[PDB]
DNA sequence: CCCTGATTCGC
DNA sequence: GCGAATCAGG
């Protein structure tokens, strides 16, 4: 339910992918499409 | 209605 | 650093 390295990891994988911020939030759980967002923001995507 | 990313700022 | 609740649209 955090920001762990795995999940940063795949969030980076799936973002890369051109997949949308709700479906990256489905396949992590725990997150909303807005947490996906503010992430990828954060990490300068 | 379903959906998209972008931004602010209290937390 | 985090993400809700707008914003701004398709």
């Amino acid at each position: 339910m955090s920001w762990t390295d795995e999940r940063v990891s795949t969030l980076k994988k799936l973002w890369l992918d051109g997949l949308s911020a709700s479906q990256i939030a489905k396949q992590l759980g725990g997150v909303t499409r807005n947490a996906v967002i503010g992430k990828v923001h954060r990490l300068g995507l």
